[PDB]
């Protein structure tokens, strides 16, 4: 009602129309420019461009999801130093077109990861899944990495050489694509051997080597964001666990402080992604608002279900899953409210962030899941306990 409601649109080609975003009820875009190569700068040219065209629906654009960070970057080598100039250059043109939020990531390699686009739920909706055994398969059977069993039970690695033993030519490439292609938003994609030897840039890249990279880069950029009047805002890492033995290290509570600890201008800020946080139970989301909410500049309200393997999750109806929907909304809410007592008024955009794929879109080849009627849905969802909770506590 007052909550401000924005809407992940991939530009002029995707399949969801900004008439579509404004049906919905969203009242601001999230977008970036994906056509721009990794690590170059994007121009005022290009963003006004985009503005442009989202100004022309009736709509504002109001976070910028994502601006991508070269591989170079997060492995600290090649033209790493040329990509961060760039990057800063990009910041400060966003700035100059008022754009002021700026979604990022620090995953390294594969961006957010999902064995299953197309895993069909009771009711007959798709659903995105991440199948731990699909992905043992796959990691011991398929990429064949030496020695991937480590991260695995001796049950799992049963359960991973039986499931692959059922699969067709065509599941083997498709699990593959699923994982290595790049989903929707994400700016790297493989083929097996691209991947695989990508991979060998990080032999020697652990959680603590990938954490001084990443200070380099925050170090640069954050001054610089500061300088311009640009908010950053870190997303966790999808699933939040380290795979294919390559760290994650925007996971969990302690890696929210690392990053404070790290840079303390409050331009180093963060993604509220419930969806990513939400598929480990021991990362508590409302204490993590409480405890980081001054940072907290954006929030994708949506909720994964774990299954009976706890590593085993699919995506769930926004007001169903192992999110407490109603305890995050109050939290965000409270949030909102401390910083217009501080006298100011500070709203944090939120995006519904993945949907299931359902109704008319089923009949569609879709951005998984960046359909619009499952997206539509769980904003309305998460509209309606906003709305209440505002009613409730603060009228
Ligand atoms: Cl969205
Ligand atoms: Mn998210």
């Amino acid at each position: 009602s007052h909550m401000e409601q924005t809407w992940r649109w991939y530009g002029p080609n995707d399949p969801v129309s900004l008439a579509d975003v404004r049906q919905a009820g969203a009242t601001g875009v999230v977008t970036a420019l994906h056509h721009i190569p990794n690590g170059e700068v994007w121009s005022v040219e290009e963003i006004l461009k985009r503005k442009a065209i989202i100004e022309d629906a009736g709509l504002v654009w109001s976070v910028v999801e994502s601006v991508p960070i070269h591989e170079d970057i997060k492995t600290h080598t090649g033209n790493y130093e040329q990509w961060i100039a760039n990057y800063q250059q990009t910041l400060r043109n966003l700035a100059q077109c008022g754009i002021r939020t700026v979604c990022y990531n620090f995953m390294p390699v594969l961006d957010w990861t999902r064995t299953d686009l197309e895993y069909v739920l009771p009711d007959g909706s798709k659903a995105l899944r991440f199948d731990q055994i699909e992905f043992a398969a796959f990691e011991m059977h398929i990429l064949k990495r030496p020695g991937a069993e480590a991260d695995y039970t001796e049950e799992e690695i049963a359960q991973a050489a039986e499931r692959f033993a059922t699969m067709s030519d065509e599941d083997k490439a498709r699990l593959t694509r699923n994982i290595i292609a790049g989903l929707p938003g994400a700016e790297e994609g493989y083929t097996l051997d691209q991947f695989r030897k990508h991979l060998e840039l990080y032999k020697d890249i652990d959680k603590a080597k990938l954490r001084e990279n990443f200070a380099v880069f925050l170090k640069a950029i954050i001054p610089v964001a500061e300088e311009v009047g640009v908010r950053m805002a870190v997303h966790p890492d999808d699933p939040p666990r380290p795979i294919l033995g390559l760290p994650r290290i925007v996971s969990t509570i302690e890696d929210m402080q690392w990053m404070v600890d790290t840079v303390n201008s409050m331009a180093n800020g963060f993604t509220m992604c419930t969806g990513s946080y939400g598929v480990r139970a021991d990362n508590d989301l409302v204490d993590m608002i409480k405890q980081f909410g001054p940072r907290i500049y954006f929030t994708h309200l949506r909720s994964t279900m774990r299954e009976d393997n706890p590593k085993t999750f699919h995506e769930a109806a926004h007001l169903n899953g192992d999110v407490d929907m109603y305890e995050v909304v109050k939290a965000i809410v409270e949030e909102e409210h401390r910083r217009k007592a501080e006298g100011k008024e500070d709203l944090i955009p939120m995006r519904p962030d993945h949907g299931h794929q359902m109704l008319d879109d089923l009949k569609k080849k879709t951005n998984p899941g960046y359909s619009a009627i499952g997206r539509l849905k769980g904003l309305a969802e998460v509209r309606g306990v906003e709305l209440a909770i505002q009613r409730a506590f603060f009228s």
